[PDB]
């Protein structure tokens, strides 16, 4: 059940670490442009009104002789666009009225009629895809749309949406957003070698971002989901930014981003700085010629999956290494056997660790893991790190999803 | 107005230290983990309240009739009657779903039917959908509004006091009446493998929720759902199928006592859980950093010590220093409010910050020229000074629990 | 693109430090607290409201000499009254309110006379709210805004009614309660400048650029961020009001609401201020080991935060402190070709940062372990980090939603 950054490796080349050398975790640029990302779904948005005509007819049927016959009946018309939103204005200001039936216009030697036009005025809302950039609601033709006039399936009522003006059809509301990008400044821009950053955003990922296109405009999904508005205009280094990703797969969805977001970006922002001065005063330990501690070796060492240093305490002498580190799960902070879940947590156990060292009466691997008969027993600064690295993971998962309505 | 974790009692029974283990505190519930385990059920926690749930309609039934009086002789008497009736469910389904469709319309009054030597009437049944939003009681289960019968009601098809009108909610669907939309979340059980599993033994954890203890947990029954209701208010459902250690999980919490409410999970809530754990670990090197002076055989200073000590509330450790030789304590920790950082008599609010400044500590042990106590306070000429780390992780432990309630509660509405 | 603490003077007058004091960053403060309330964030149910429109429906009866019975029908547009609408509104809250339509006929001789209904009509209408200004505002209204229960419209025959009559000065969102803790010298006379609130979504929120704001009908106070809380003027601090201390906010002034989610600001800041003096005791350790410092060792010593503070180097061996105002910079990167940062801004105003530069290992030194090396000026790692920290705390600040009114 617990999560950590292990060497992938069971066998490292180790080197002897030279005297006064002191390496604690190149060019680089930084473009900012302005961006837009949805806060959530407002459905004030997708009110409505349903449109409904009929025709009340007063016939006067007059033959031979006899008496004045006079009938009452209603015809479901489909209403025009000047029909509707003529009744549906005069609905805005309560002036909306259903006049009931036509007076008698009577004749002779021939059936004729008079006839009233009633327009109904019914308010309905409805559901979006704003993925897909149209309204849904069963009563629609095929059970979606994306006009400003919807017909329905109903041959006499259309629907109008609260708003006319407005040509995109979404169901979040937005907030501005300065997006940064972070890049090598010697290479090619490429959308492997660009970090995402804002005041949301600790470093996401240029080469797991996609192109996605939501609410009716271009814009790019980041790897937790997360989704920044962005078009093709927008250019770094001097070249369009947008097309720079792949397209994200169908079904993607995207997330909300909330000032709760925030709150993530502050605590890696200490946890990085907490760190540092904690491998250095490990380092100041060393230079003292103090005895390394199985807790002061994984002070040292990379905590977060990609390629960083490990290190050892062999026959005194302080080793690194050179390796990669990966996410692993650990059943818990002490073995029995020194194995992890490399893929999953419900993944196989392969073994992490098989090169072992000598420690005065135990053995010792990378980082201040321990051989000993207790059984194999981790750093507690690692775990540790790993238990924020999972609740910081879980955070940015954390946001509303957008579901589309389904018709 | 500052707070610390101090040990409950003003004397401890110290012991020297003896054996060289630099016994930290790890913050969290690793304390007892010679055989901690962990299982984690899925579950439903409520983000705050949709207004968009109590909407309704008051359907309204009425006959209007067209009466056609003939007698003996003359003009053609006609008078106009509306007879307000109760409507039926079909009635109503019918009525609303034209509605919906924008195809409910007020026929009016009835065209005329008259004959001879007999005073007969023709009728019209006219159903009026009003739309009309009500307000909810999530906790006891139903609606509540003032035109109800009583001034609630429980059903989807409600009475009101006028009998020609009943309330239908806008989704006839959902049975459960609950006004607070859910999110998903998974709640994670901590427990002592060896022991019995029980409400005393299991610490509860998740994404939002750093450490909350079972024994200060209490099963409330919220929204039409079974669950269980946290300290801080916050509420996760939980029903009477999970089971942990093959045993029904639910049972082992006592009821919640009336009238107890609870709050939303808001996703601002992380921020709590990440900075607890922050501190869980700075502590934990800061008490290594001093274990390691220990070892070096620097002198300690009264920072030094609190660095060594417990700073959480619950049954921890103390350290103090007696003629020379580093001596621990066994000792619970609980709250205090000190009025400041430097006090003129060792008195602390115990338990409130409205309450008896009492004597927290009379133990007084020498220290060069001034005395000390327990984790570095020092009674000095100067006045009695705490250790400033405790004070300022006195001040993050509380704004954990300032936030940790700062939430919205549900308030119910409370009838006529 | 960095943000720094940095002395403000390019160089200061240093004195060697023997007095073995700890004097690190954490006097006669006092602190008293008082009951508040700020908004949340706008709520659009608050804002429904009501179109009564009256009319009267009206059957005339015409019979004149002899002839047929001559029937018409007509409608009139009239304006309600007060008491007229209230009629309809709970009645259409019931589900009772009716269009009778047209009356029967009552007819006679040798006159015209007619018979109506009054018929009422209520249309749900949402309009919109200015929180500031205190009213309402719809296109609809005469002149486009009004501030009573009973509002006018262009149309003759129409007037619009909130759902809610009981107006507390019609706001648009909703509020909290809220405890500010205020912090002043109890020495110095209390004044506005002296005064840093606190609360548990404020973490030391200066009061000198704070201002009176009327919001929502309740005088309060706009926070340096836009936030802001509802204050009045029997609340006394140091048996002084404390409301009027505080100038009045410009014209347009807007204020943005305080979520749950500015908690997480007031914890990271409580955390670093708890690492910083335990790492910078943790230096004066090893000076007392007497173990040589390097300039990340000296960067743990000095102040972090703008303000009169220490800044640190080692002269000739001797570790030396100087006092001076510490101001925000906005350096280019974590190490300079050029000793030059932007001053009080990060547009313009390119200014030498610093210039009494003292013989270090082989280099040079200036405060808190600012190195000037043949390659170029370093600043010590921990300033950097902390001032990317201290930047997007000031970011998230200003991250919460703000009210703008129609
Ligand atoms: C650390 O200690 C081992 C055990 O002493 C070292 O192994 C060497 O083994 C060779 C071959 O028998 C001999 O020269 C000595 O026994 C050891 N050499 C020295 C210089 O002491 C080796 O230095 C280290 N082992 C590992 C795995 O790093
Ligand atoms: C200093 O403290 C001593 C502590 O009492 C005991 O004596 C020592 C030698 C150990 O046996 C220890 O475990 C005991 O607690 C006092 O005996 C001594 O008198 C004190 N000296 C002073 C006050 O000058
Ligand atoms: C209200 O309800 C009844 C129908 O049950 C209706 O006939 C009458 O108007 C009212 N009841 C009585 C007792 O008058
Ligand atoms: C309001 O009333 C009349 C008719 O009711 C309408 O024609 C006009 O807009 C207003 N009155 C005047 C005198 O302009």
């Amino acid at each position: 059940y617990l999560s950590i950054a292990f060497p992938e490796n069971t066998k490292l080349d180790w080197k002897p670490v030279t005297k006064n050398t002191r390496y604690c975790p190149p060019g680089l640029q930084e473009e900012s442009f302005l961006s837009s990302t949805p806060i959530g779904a407002t459905p004030s948005k997708s009110d409505g009104f349903l449109c409904h005509a009929a025709k009340w007819v007063t016939t006067c049927d007059f033959r031979w002789y006899g008496p004045k016959y006079i009938t009452h009946s209603i015809h479901n018309i489909k209403p025009t666009r000047s029909d509707c939103d003529t009744a549906l204005a005069s609905y805005k200001s309560g002036t909306l009225v259903s006049l009931g039936f036509p007076p008698e216009s009577c004749g002779y030697a021939s059936v004729t009629d008079s006839e009233f036009l009633v327009i109904m005025i019914t308010p309905h809302h409805v559901g979006v895809d704003d993925y897909r950039g149209h309204w849904v609601d069963p009563l629609f033709v095929g059970g979606e749309c994306d006009q400003s006039y919807c017909d329905t399936i109903h041959n006499s009522s259309v629907w109008i949406p609260a708003d006319q003006t407005k040509k995109n059809i979404c169901g979040q509301s937005f907030t501005p957003l300065t997006v940064t990008v972070a890049y090598d400044k010697t290479k090619e821009i490429a959308a492997g070698g660009i970090v995402f950053k804002s005041k949301y955003h600790s470093h996401m990922e240029g080469a797991r971002t996609c192109r996605l296109s939501y609410c009716g405009r271009n814009g790019i999904k980041f790897p937790n989901g997360e989704w920044v508005s962005l078009d093709v205009k927008t250019r770094i280094q001097e070249k369009h930014l947008l097309p720079l990703f792949k397209e994200c797969p169908a079904g993607t969805e995207v997330r909300s981003t909330l000032q709760s977001d925030g709150a993530q970006v502050l605590t890696s922002e200490i946890q990085r700085i907490l760190d540092y001065s904690l491998c250095q005063n490990t380092w100041d330990k060393v230079e003292r010629k103090e005895p390394l501690s199985p807790l002061d070796l994984s002070y040292l060492a990379s905590k977060s999956p990609g390629k960083g240093l490990a290190y050892t305490v062999i026959n005194g002498t302080l080793s690194f290494a050179h390796t990669r580190y990966v996410r692993m799960w650990i059943d818990g902070p002490v073995l029995k056997e020194p194995k992890g879940k490399r893929e999953s947590p419900s993944g196989i156990s392969s073994d992490i660790w098989t090169q072992w060292f000598k420690y005065g009466d135990m053995e010792i691997g990378p980082n201040g893991l321990l051989k000993t008969a207790g059984g194999y027993k981790f750093p507690w600064h690692l775990i540790g790190m790993g238990i924020v690295d999972n609740e910081l993971h879980e955070l940015s998962e954390a946001n509303p999803l957008d579901h589309p309505q389904l018709p």
